[PDB]
């Protein structure tokens, strides 16, 4: 049997699915630890910038679980998706410990641009600036794509790098009565928030876990990106990040949650 875990409801993701929105023709990137072969997933491509390893598989899980957030396959088993039918790239940029480094995200960024990915998920973090970083998101955004990445873990008042950066879309992470996660950095240059307590979803060896973090919330997001390009194929990364933010719940004050929890029916309509 396939169970729709609470937050792909909580974002409203099946009535996009009832209008025939899934993500089909849209590619998304997964920056992350690799993307595990899984019977609820479909992995289309992808490269690795990890130093020795040629192989786009997870060694950690973490991206595994990210990737069905995104795109788990809309069938009789596992999980579901916010965009079943989007096409995922598993970028390998963190290694088997979730560690990852400026020059091996970067390296991700500009791969996701040459490549004509769409979206670009990335559920990590560096708690310093890095001009390398910033430029390859600036980058990645020129050449088309939209950058969403995880506002951090540590529960402070300011964001993480890159989602500090003005062209990533930042999100942040709500609980199950919309308020945010105690953990979920916000702050300057929060855009918006999605489900990330709790959070079922695909995992190495034809498994699934739970997770909580930021790293959760932001597929939802990067998910509803994709539903919003395959409805309106013609809308550039910047058109789409405002009209998931002009469409998102409002939750309250924006240093807090930014636009409020995405809404992919509102933005779909
Ligand atoms: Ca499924
Ligand atoms: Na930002």
């Amino acid at each position: 049997a396939q169970s729709v875990p609470w937050g792909i409801s909580r974002v409203q993701a099946p009535a996009a699915h009832n209008r025939g929105l899934t993500g089909s023709g849209v590619k998304v990137a997964v920056l992350d630890t690799g993307i595990s072969t899984h019977p609820d997933l479909n992995i289309r491509g992808g490269a690795s910038f990890v130093p020795g390893e040629p192989s786009t598989q997870d060694g950690n899980g973490h991206g595994t679980h990210v990737a069905g957030t995104i795109a788990a396959l809309n069938n009789s088993i596992g999980v579901l998706g916010v965009a079943p039918s989007a096409e995922l790239y598993a970028v390998k940029v963190l290694g088997a410990s979730g560690s990852g480094s400026v020059s091996s995200i970067a390296q991700g960024l500009e791969w996701a641009g040459n490549n004509g990915m769409h979206v670009a998920n990335l559920s990590l973090g560096s708690p310093s600036p890095s001009a390398t970083l910033e430029q390859a998101v600036n980058s990645a955004t020129s050449r088309g794509v939209l950058v969403v990445a995880a506002s951090g873990n540590s529960g402070a008042g300011s964001i993480s790098y890159p989602a500090r950066y003005a062209n990533a879309m930042a999100v942040g992470a709500t609980d199950q009565n919309n308020n945010r996660a105690s953990f979920s950095q916000y702050g300057a240059g929060l855009d918006i928030v999605a489900p990330g307590v709790n959070v079922q979803s695909t995992y190495p060896g034809s498994t699934y876990a739970s997770l909580n973090g930021t790293s959760m919330a932001t597929p939802h997001v990067a998910g509803a990106a994709a539903l919003v390009k395959q409805k309106n194929p013609s809308w550039s990364n910047v058109q789409i990040r405002n009209h998931l933010k002009n469409t998102a719940t409002s939750l309250g004050s924006t240093n807090l949650y930014g636009s409020g929890l995405v809404n992919a029916e509102a933005a779909t309509r």
